[PDB]
């Protein structure tokens, strides 16, 4: 936590020369603050964002941090499924003029989940890789749909040119006691989807997730083993 920066209500952690983790918190009374993590990636003269914060105001703070610390324009944001911790700040991205992308299924589910859809839809091949025409100019972001797990629409993102891959809410840390929120989950296919994420990015050694600090690939294997028991 030495290299963690407090900026407003958020926390930023540099993971690589060109990759930062953003963390926002939603306080639930009686339970305490709950963190949600996303990514900020520099790609030459532009910035790419993975996931919003819980709220519009927090997402505006992410943009403010990028402006202060990097001072380059945000080209696009990818959001990894239609839940509040990943898409709760879509209006802030749109007000800033940032192009937003999500799984077509995320955009179709967003209204039913109390959310605004992204402005562009990603589609995927039968083996999970994104159709490149739907992800134009994504630079180092390599988007992979691993199959239904935490939700039916959850997607994951490898950062090409680094050893980092983002599992979102599909992957839990190697010490996790449970798979988190399973209310929208596909318990039948979860284990295969977790393993497919590991197989898509087989050389990623730092696994970033939504609700725990970055971990080793033991996050992937532990998650799959928990899901085997479902
Ligand atoms: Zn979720
Ligand atoms: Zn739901
Ligand atoms: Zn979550």
């Amino acid at each position: 936590e030495t290299g963690d920066q407090r900026f407003g209500d958020l926390v930023f952690r540099q993971l690589a020369p060109n990759v930062w983790q953003h963390t926002s918190y939603l306080d639930m009374p009686g339970f305490g603050a709950v963190a949600s993590n996303g990514l900020i990636v520099r790609d030459g003269g532009r910035v790419l964002v993975v996931d919003t914060a819980w709220t519009d105001d927090q997402t505006a703070q992410i943009l403010n941090w990028i402006k202060q610390e990097i001072n380059l324009p945000v080209a696009l944001a990818v959001v990894t499924h239609a839940h509040q911790d990943k898409m709760g700040g879509m209006d802030a991205l749109h007000a800033a003029g940032i192009a937003t992308y999500a799984n077509a299924l995320s955009n179709q589910l967003a209204p039913q989940e109390g959310l605004v859809a992204a402005q562009h839809s990603l589609t995927f091949a039968a083996n999970g890789w994104v159709e490149p025409a739907t992800a134009p100019n994504f630079g180092p972001l390599k988007v992979f749909y691993p199959g239904p797990g935490h939700t039916s629409d959850n997607i994951t993102v490898g950062i090409d040119g680094t050893d980092i891959a983002f599992g979102g809410c599909l992957i839990k840390d190697s010490k996790a006691k449970s798979l988190g929120n399973l209310g929208d989950a596909d318990t039948e296919h979860y284990a295969a989807s977790a393993r497919a994420f590991g197989a898509a990015f087989p050389k990623a050694s730092m696994i970033v997730m939504s609700h725990s600090a970055p971990d080793s690939r033991a996050a992937i294997t532990h998650t799959a083993r928990m899901a085997d028991k479902l």
